[PDB]
């Protein structure tokens, strides 16, 4: 319904700003971290990030293509990054609930990375073009 509180249809999204500390909503599951390091060649003991900003790609008229930059350590990239949203009434919906989306990401070393095995202290800027998870 129009009026169905914290209703958003996903491909309208245009960005997302996620926090380490901070949780997502959720009516269907469970509230999770909203930036969270699963993983990775680095690990999640390495630098990661309090905050990151994504962008929707698709947003004006497309479907959804998450893109999420930050600046790392030349030793570092994401790896596979996942968006996922909560479906207002299921995983199938279009429509997301407000609040309820959060960024995955694994942390590996780069090629160069991989011959030191710490951090350069020089960084680059990354872009990652995550995956969508539909839950």
């Amino acid at each position: 319904g129009w009026n169905d509180p914290d209703r958003m249809l996903l491909r309208d999204v245009k960005a997302l700003t996620l926090h380490y500390d901070r949780y997502t909503t959720s009516r269907r599951l469970d509230p999770i971290p909203q930036l969270k390091c699963v993983g990775g060649t680095a690990g999640c003991d390495s630098y990661t990030p309090k905050v990151i900003q994504c962008q929707n790609k698709g947003w004006d008229g497309y479907d959804v293509q998450w893109e999420c930059c930050t600046d790392l350590d030349i030793a570092y990239k994401f790896g596979k990054t996942v968006v996922s949203c909560e479906g207002y009434e299921s995983s199938e919906d279009q429509y997301v609930l407000r609040g309820s989306c959060g960024l995955e990401y694994n942390l590996d070393y780069t090629e160069l990375g991989l011959q030191k095995l710490k951090e350069s202290g020089k960084q680059h800027g990354f872009c990652s073009f995550s995956d969508y998870y539909y839950k």
